[PDB]
């Protein structure tokens, strides 16, 4: 149904319209790399080891919002081959403080790594390209981590781990940035994660905001990727808490 | 008409799904907390003066989202006289870390003041039973500037400081909690103070997530909240940018 799709899309709206416009999100963009770049610059790794930072790139270093913008536009819910175009598009732009923040990593004995679930075999080049021409220094293909076969991300880390280096923090919009913990899980358990490491939160975890999409938008009901479009529709309603207009 | 009213609340959902159901919101906020509390640990003073902290309440020390549920199954668009009745309410939530932040500054040899636009005449009673039941330290009357006749901040910091105080640093979750400068301004002047103040963020500005509303919502256009229903749906799809779908 075309009416669903539209009612599904619609729903993003305010959320873009923040992400897109507002300098509340560039504020809290600049807020995270400022922390990320304290939290780098105080840590200390085992002997032998290099410093790595890991960091996720849509919503993270890359901002992706008019794929959204396209979205809304034609009551489009999110389809990976469409999302293959808007990579090859080369039109991704950089997260404000996330270029800055990487080339300081890369020139101060540190390496940033980018583990990323744009597809290793058909998003690469035009992530690749994006990133020279946004100002990213060290984006050679071994810096890249990008989708093979699994989704969770905790594999490469350790990848990365074999490779010499200790992590010295983790940057993402997404939890799962951080581990695979709560990986396809409710929101109920990923809340709980986010309490058990509270403290970590600004230090050796650097949050970006991200009000569109994620593992928070599966996280809202069982098997929610699954259900069709008036299913979602449905799932994102019933999680509404509201006051009952009573006092 | 009732279908605009739906649907001016509809573009809420998915904003306000991650700011009430996703760790992801949690993390943010103890983010801003961990380093709001460094930034308060590193704070001087000149000499002769106390530290102060100056707080936000509305989605930065108080969790309003029931009240946008409200919204959002009634198809309510915002109305202070609807507002008030919430207050009253008394069901307001803490943002996490909020409680554990504002107390430790109260017990450190600081004071965190609140600058909030709830209504000092109407809206104090609520507010302070909240924050008592919350956990809030030093919720005593006149820790509070609340709203007397205007909505801008800055003369009440100012008020702070003839007290005798140095404000060390500001929490909030929207650009006017940190000065005047862009107070009713249009979202491109107010990007523009978040660029000039890069450097503070994290620091000496705390910043709090809320993607359901703010200054950045009347900053979509010129005269943004005194458009109807309909303009104001208009104004949010005008300000979408979105990808032309071409490579
Ligand atoms: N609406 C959406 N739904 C799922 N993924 C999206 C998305 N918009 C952007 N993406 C991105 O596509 C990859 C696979 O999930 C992820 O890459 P990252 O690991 O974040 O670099 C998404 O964020
Ligand atoms: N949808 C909304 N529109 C305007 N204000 C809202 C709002 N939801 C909550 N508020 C709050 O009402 C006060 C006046 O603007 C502000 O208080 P604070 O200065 O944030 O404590 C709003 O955030
Ligand atoms: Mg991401
Ligand atoms: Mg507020």
């Amino acid at each position: 149904e075309e009416h669903a799709n539209m009612q599904l899309q619609q729903q993003a709206v305010l959320g873009l319209n923040w992400m897109q416009d507002s300098g509340e999100y560039k504020a809290l963009a600049y807020q995270a790399y400022n922390a990320a770049k304290v939290a780098f610059d105080h840590a200390k790794v085992a002997k032998g080891k290099k410093k790595a930072v890991v960091a996720d790139l849509n919503e993270t270093m890359l901002d992706n919002s008019p794929y959204a913008g396209w979205q809304v536009q034609n009551n489009k819910p999110f389809d990976g081959k469409d999302w293959t175009r808007w990579v090859d598009a080369r039109q991704s732009r950089a997260v404000p403080g996330a270029v800055e923040f990487n080339n300081y990593v890369n020139s101060h004995n540190g390496k940033v790594f980018y583990v990323t679930n744009r597809k290793d075999s058909t998003e690469k080049s035009g992530t690749i390209d994006d990133m020279k021409r946004l100002g990213f220094n060290g984006v050679e293909e071994s810096a890249f981590y990008l989708k093979k076969d699994k989704s969770a991300k905790a594999a490469r880390f350790a990848e990365i781990e074999k490779q010499g280096y200790e992590i010295v923090l983790y940057v993402g919009d997404n939890l799962d940035d951080f581990g695979n913990t709560v990986y396809g899980k409710l929101n109920a358990d990923r809340r709980a994660f986010v309490d058990q490491n509270q403290g970590k939160f600004g230090k050796t975890f650097i949050m970006l905001p991200n009000a569109n999409y994620g593992g928070w938008e599966g996280g809202l009901a069982e098997g929610y990727f699954k259900k069709d479009t008036q299913g979602q529709i449905k799932a994102r309603l019933d999680a509404v808490q509201a006051w009952d207009g009573k006092l």
